[PDB]
């Protein structure tokens, strides 16, 4: 045609990861320039973003060991 949408979800407070399709959930991957060679399954795309929400969300940056 001429014109079709496209979602832009990455305010991640507002959405569970767990009840989204992985086809949706690749395309915060993208967003970010990710990718997830060993992911078999959706749930291995879910648990990086939970971990990658702090590094591309935050205002303030992230701690840990």
């Amino acid at each position: 045609g001429s014109h079709m949408k496209y979602e832009k979800t990455l305010d991640l407070a507002s959405v569970d990861l767990r009840k989204m399709r992985v086809a949706e959930l690749k395309q915060i991957l993208h967003s970010w320039g990710e990718e997830c060679r060993a992911c078999a399954e959706k749930t291995d795309y879910v648990n990086l973003i939970q971990e990658l929400a702090p590094k591309y969300a935050a205002t303030h940056p992230k701690t840990e060991l």
